[PDB]
């Protein structure tokens, strides 16, 4: 490959042969990481400036792949890529990615690249995306990913693009929610990319390239109902987050090709913690097809006892990472008698709760967590697993970490 001064020279004695050879050739060498010098900075600026100059009066068929490629290149560095925050950059970019409000799938997968590296560190990039309505078209290719065909990159790139819209910007959250059926919309692509139905068989395993769509369709789920959902919710909002805690439910049953189990699974717990409380009465909805508790079916119940397990010999500082489960599991206890005799049964059998590698004493310590949220939820949770009793809280946990619930924060 050849240092970008050599490719801003190519380019100045306007030879086509040797611009192109030289954008090829730098393609190749700077593709991977590790041939970033901070030393060409100022000579990677200079070869930003000129190809927004080229990218923003438009790209000929021919050698369009070959100019995104280096565009897509230069915008992994924070420096280069305010060259690139332009409403005609960004509309040059959305029609080669075919998602401009107003099929070669080399340069589709190229301009959401650029797409994605443009609006994840510019607020200007992120304003004029939200600006371009980017997401509605984005929104519609996803729906007709059934009908229609896209590479599994594409498809890929559409959705983390659509997470980072919908992250960065709360009018995009706001569209996709309450304006373009986002929920529905993407229950039904996590349903196709799970592909199983919410009354079949049990999913047992997921391949690897339907695990990373089906976690970017759960993070965009996570990013639009994180913020919207009231927690009283009519008939028709609960049949939708009935239906789609039926997939989650699937997620929870199954594993991921590969070690992306966990991360699968983390993804899916945090979603399940942003339905309404109700809904969640489908974890126990399940037939026998295993785990037979006072004639309700505990498998569900029991896969997010495990993964609680896992998550807790895991993390040092963030156990932050477990309040999702906790308070899944929580109100699966306080709505469903047999949920809550079977979490008693198996996380307290009948004088230090705070001391010990067992699942109990894990949670204990929880209670005196430095992150408010995980103290209170494992504390809840202990709680309502004691039948909201105190005296027997107090017992299974110790007063210390109860006093938690009690006014008696502030004593210690």
């Amino acid at each position: 490959g050849m240092e970008p001064r050599a490719v801003a020279d190519a380019l100045e004695t306007g030879e086509e042969d040797a611009v192109t050879e030289a954008l090829r050739s730098f393609n190749r060498e700077h593709s991977q990481s590790f041939t970033f010098d901070d030393a060409q900075q100022e000579d990677r600026k200079r070869l930003a400036k000129l190809l927004v100059s080229v990218l923003e009066q438009g790209l000929s068929p021919k050698h369009r792949v070959t100019w995104l490629q280096t565009i897509r290149i230069l915008s992994r560095d924070r420096s280069c890529l305010d060259s690139f925050a332009s409403r005609q950059s960004l509309h040059a970019l959305a029609c080669y990615a075919d998602i401009a409000i107003s099929p070669d799938m080399d340069v589709l997968l190229e301009s959401l690249k650029c797409l994605c590296n443009l609006v994840l560190s510019s607020p200007t990039a992120q304003m004029l995306a939200a600006e371009a309505r980017l997401v509605v078209r984005l929104a519609e290719r996803v729906g007709l990913y059934r009908k229609r065909s896209y590479p599994h990159e594409v498809q890929f790139f559409d959705l983390r693009l659509l997470f980072l819209l919908t992250a960065l910007r709360t009018d995009v959250r706001q569209q996709l929610f309450q304006e373009l059926h986002g929920v529905r919309l993407l229950t039904d692509a996590l349903e196709l990319t799970l592909g199983v139905a919410p009354k079949e068989n049990p999913l047992v395993i997921l391949p690897a390239q339907e695990t990373e769509r089906a976690m970017e369709i759960l993070k965009v789920l996570f990013n639009i109902t994180f913020d919207s959902v009231k927690r009283e919710v009519d008939e028709e909002d609960a049949a939708l987050y009935r239906y789609l805690g039926t997939l989650l439910r699937h997620c929870v049953m199954a594993d991921a090709a590969g070690d992306r189990t966990e991360e699968f699974h983390g993804h899916t717990v945090n979603l399940l913690g942003n339905l309404p409380l109700k809904c969640l009465d489908v974890l126990l909805a399940l037939e026998l097809h295993s785990l037979e508790f006072m004639g309700v079916n505990m498998d569900v119940i029991n896969a997010l006892l495990a993964f609680l397990e896992k998550r807790l010999h895991q993390t040092h500082r963030l156990k932050e990472c477990v309040a999702p489960v906790l308070s899944v599991l929580t109100e699966c206890a306080r709505m469903h008698r047999p949920a809550r005799k079977f979490l008693k049964a198996q996380v307290l059998p009948p004088t230090r709760p705070e001391v010990g590698d067992l699942l109990r004493n894990k949670l204990v310590r929880l209670m005196t967590h430095l992150d408010t949220d995980v103290k209170r939820v494992a504390a809840e949770f202990l709680f309502v697993l004691c039948s909201e009793s105190v005296p027997r809280f107090i017992k299974y946990t110790g007063y210390g970490n109860a006093a938690g619930l009690l006014a008696a924060r502030g004593l210690m």
